[PDB]
């Protein structure tokens, strides 16, 4: 046996993934769902009275329209995720030990894919969490920005839809966000096998949590893998937009450190 | 929620059914590319020279563009009868069945293709002939780096080391996706799936005991699919750009048509 071994593991991961993120998905459904409102942000007065009120970071004045300021906001946000999702790779076992150029292979190739995969915890149909679940970004005032900043937008909500419909918890992701990190398929790895070694120990780890916790949801584990394909795709789509985006926008510019920070 | 010997049947239903459908086995293509046998050895196209003789035994870049979409349109045809073979697939709404086949089966001709290839060229001619890599990537403008792709799928794709009853199942697990867009019914055809990957992970314990997480790996690779699949099309769009010389069968310009 080795099943134990499994769902220390898990255990592990579930453990740290609650002290590396602010807002687990428990808590942030609780908030959606209307189980300390949170400060409701679906038009530009709104925006003007919640900047003014909640003084959100990330959406404070530092260019001077919405759409751009919104933009960056989600930029400036995934930029802080990156180290949350930094440090929580380092508590998977077997990571910090590997070659440090690979670490670092690793995380960069992997946090769009992750930023995505937790944003949808934070999403559902009508908006999304910011500040820590403080405030609540609808749906159609994000969609709506305009030019191309509101179809930007549209797509991570049709992703997280989609994948919220799987029902995962925190205790599926923190072993789902793990797999993803310990990708031996990344450009430039140096080495490869012990990368694959620990995914395939997290893919046993997944696979036995995903039937407890849901023995009656036939094949998640399968439906789950297939939904990296959807990942590696908007990720993709991602690069594509924002590439045009700074191609086309003028009105972009920030202090030069600012975007040194924020390059992403 | 299915019991062991019906997963079994429908691994050997599969199977035989793909060993109808397609001409040319992985089994086969390893014979003739493994060698030491005397009636199954292919001439060797590496160069003009080799092809000009080729013809007789058996502008360059189209000639053998024209080669591989022709081949192209017959594997749809070939998958197209094995997807029939597929429990429930022809009782599905019958739009659907187009739906599913139209992003189907560009993922299942790169799968298939990768059995016929290893890293040094790929099976021609129903295994009568070898065309080499070297060759097929040195061909002009785009058209060298339309076909290295494919090999570069293929090498990754082979260390797998599938077999054809194992292709079979992976095949069927492919053309009854449930996310495919424009699907009207997805409940049935996820029930298909579940069936067919339930039915896929027991055929890979069984086979390959030795082989830790094949499922998860087999499955990770469908991801390389779908992106290939998209490379592909905009590879060739910028061709069908340059090349007036290049035109399509109309079924491919259909399945294209609007992906
Ligand atoms: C810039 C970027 C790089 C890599 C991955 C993604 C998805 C983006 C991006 O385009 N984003 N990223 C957020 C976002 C992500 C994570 C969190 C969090 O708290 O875990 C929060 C996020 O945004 C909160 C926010 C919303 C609106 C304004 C300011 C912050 C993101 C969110 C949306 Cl709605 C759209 C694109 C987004
Ligand atoms: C044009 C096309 C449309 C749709 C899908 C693909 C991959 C292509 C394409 O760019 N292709 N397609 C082959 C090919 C595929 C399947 C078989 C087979 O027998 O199952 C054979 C194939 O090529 C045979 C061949 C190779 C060289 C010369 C003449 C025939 C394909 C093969 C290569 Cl090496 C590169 C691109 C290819």
């Amino acid at each position: 046996m080795e099943s134990a071994d499994l769902r220390a593991l898990a255990k592990h991961l579930y453990d740290s993934y609650i002290k590396s993120f602010p807002l687990t998905k428990a808590k942030a459904r609780a908030i959606l769902t209307g189980k300390k409102s949170p400060f409701v942000i679906y038009d530009m007065n709104s925006l003007m009275m919640g900047e003014d009120k909640i003084k959100f970071k990330h959406i404070t004045p530092l260019s001077k329209e919405v759409a751009i300021r919104i933009f960056q906001g989600c930029q400036f946000r995934s930029v802080e995720a990156v180290q949350e999702i930094t440090e929580y790779a380092k508590s998977i076992p077997g990571f910090v030990n590997l070659d440090l150029n690979d670490q670092v292979t690793l995380l960069k190739y992997g946090v769009h894919e992750i930023i995505y995969t937790m944003l949808a915890s934070l999403m559902n149909k009508d908006g999304v969490l910011i500040s820590e679940g403080q405030g609540f970004m609808t749906r159609e005032f994000l969609k709506s920005l305009r030019k191309p900043f509101g179809d930007f937008m549209e797509p991570k909500f049709e992703f997280a839809v989609k994948f919220n419909a799987l029902e995962l918890d925190d205790s599926d992701l923190a072993i789902f966000i793990a797999v993803i990190i310990l990708s031996g398929d990344r450009p430039g790895l140096l080495n490869v096998k012990p990368i694959e070694d620990i995914q395939d120990n997290l893919l046993q780890a997944l696979e036995l949590q995903l039937k407890l916790n849901h023995p009656e949801s036939s094949q998640l584990f399968a439906k789950l893998l297939q939904k990296m394909t959807d990942l590696r795709q908007i990720v993709t789509e991602h690069v594509q937009l924002l590439q045009v985006i700074k191609k086309t926008e003028t009105d972009m510019s920030l202090h030069p450190l600012l975007q040194e920070i924020y390059k992403d």
